[PDB]
C-alpha cells in the first residue's frame, strides 16, 4: 500500500483559503502539522512596516481556514518551523529574526502563541555573498541525527548536524555548503522530508521563475547524502504555474507539504501528498514586503 513520487507532478488547487486579520496585508511563510486531528497552522505576519507570526486557531478541514481565529504571537517567530520532538516529549518553533540568526522556543501546548518558553539559540554561522544572511531553516532527524537545512538568498542551500540525544540545542557555528546554483535557481523557502515507504527524502526549494515563484525538487537516499533534480525546472516544477491548477495566483511560495505525523522525521505520505502554499494576486504590485500573501492548498492527482 506504499506509493512513490511522480517524476511529474500535477496539482488541484483551493482558492484563497483565509484573508489576513484587520491591521495585517499578508499571511506568509506557513509550517502545518495535524494535532489531535485538526491543521494547526503557523505562519509570518505582515503589515508592511513589520514582520511578526502567528498562529490560526486549529481547525479540521481547508474549507474552514477561512473562519478560523487568528492569533498574534507577542513575540515574533519568523518564517517558523513547527514540530513535536518525540525523544523529548517537547514542541519545537524554530525561526528567524532575534538574538541568533536562527531561534528556537519550546512548548508542551503548541496551540497557544504565547506558551512558548524563552528564545535559545539554534545557529550562529554566518554565510558570504547573501544580503540577507541565513533564511528560512528547516530542521529534520532521521533515527540518528538532527539536521537543520537553510537558504541565503544567494543560490546556495546548507546544512549542519547533530546526534538526536543533543537536540534541542544549537547547532553552533558551522555548516556544509551543499547545493550552489544561480541565485533565481535555489533562492529561499527550502524545505525537506521523509518519503514514508520509500528509502528516499524530498527537498523542495523556492526558484524565481520568469512567471512567477515555483519549487523545485530534489532527492535523496539519506540526510546527509548528495541531492538528485526531480522536478527542477519552471516547465516541469514541483509546484509551479505550470502545474498548480490555480487560478488565483501565479506565485507557488514558501509553505510546508502537510504533515499528518507531527514529528521530528518530517514525513509526509506520497498516497496523500497536500501542499500549504503563499500566493498572491498577479494584480499586486509595490514594495515586497507589503504584498497581500495568502494561504492555499495543493493536492496531487492520482
Ligand atoms: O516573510 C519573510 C521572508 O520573506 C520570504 O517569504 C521568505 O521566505 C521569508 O523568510
Ligand atoms: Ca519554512
Ligand atoms: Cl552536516
Amino acid at each position: 500500500g506504499t506509493c512513490a513520487l511522480p517524476s511529474t507532478y500535477r496539482w488541484s488547487s483551493t482558492g484563497v483559503l483565509a484573508q489576513p486579520k484587520s491591521g495585517w496585508v499578508a499571511l506568509k511563510d506557513f509550517t502545518t502539522v495535524t494535532h489531535n486531528g485538526r491543521h494547526l497552522v503557523y505562519g509570518s505576519t505582515s503589515s508592511g512596516s513589520s514582520y511578526g507570526s502567528m498562529v490560526f486557531s486549529p481547525f479540521t478541514n481547508w474549507s474552514d481556514m477561512a473562519s478560523a481565529g487568528q492569533n498574534a504571537m507577542n513575540q515574533a517567530a519568523v518564517a517558523p518551523t513547527l514540530f513535536y520532538f518525540a525523544p523529548k516529549n517537547i514542541w519545537v518553533l524554530a525561526y528567524q529574526w532575534g538574538s541568533w540568526p536562527f531561534i528556537y522556543r519550546t512548548s508542551s501546548d503548541p496551540t497557544d502563541p504565547n506558551g512558548w518558553s524563552a528564545p535559545q539559540p539554534l545557529f550562529t554561522g554566518s554565510i558570504s555573498g547573501s544580503d540577507t544572511g541565513p533564511i528560512d531553516q528547516t530542521l529534520i532527524a532521521d533515527g540518528q541525527n538532527m539536521y537543520l537545512f537553510f537558504a541565503g538568498d544567494n543560490g546556495k542551500i546548507y546544512r549542519a548536524s547533530m546526534p538526536i540525544g543533543n537536540f534541542p540545542g544549537n547547532f553552533g557555528s558551522s555548516y556544509t555548503t551543499i547545493m550552489s546554483d544561480t541565485k533565481a535557481n535555489l533562492f529561499e523557502g527550502v524545505q525537506v522530508y521523509k518519503v514514508q515507504g520509500q528509502n528516499q527524502y524530498l527537498m523542495i526549494v523556492e526558484a524565481m521563475g520568469a512567471n512567477g515563484r515555483y519549487f523545485r525538487s530534489f532527492t535523496a537516499s539519506s540526510l546527509s547524502g548528495s541531492w538528485t533534480p526531480q522536478a527542477a525546472s519552471e516547465g516541469n516544477p514541483f509546484a509551479g504555474k505550470a502545474n498548480s491548477g490555480a487560478t488565483w495566483t501565479n506565485d507557488i511560495s514558501h509553505g510546508d507539504l502537510v504533515r499528518d505525523n507531527p514529528d521530528q522525521t518530517m514525513t509526509v505520505d506520497p498516497c496523500n501528498l497536500q501542499f500549504l502554499y503563499q500566493g498572491k494576486s498577479p494584480n499586486a504590485g509595490g514594495d515586497y514586503n507589503s504584498l497581500p500573501w495568502r494561504p492555499g492548498v495543493l493536492t496531487l492527482r492520482r
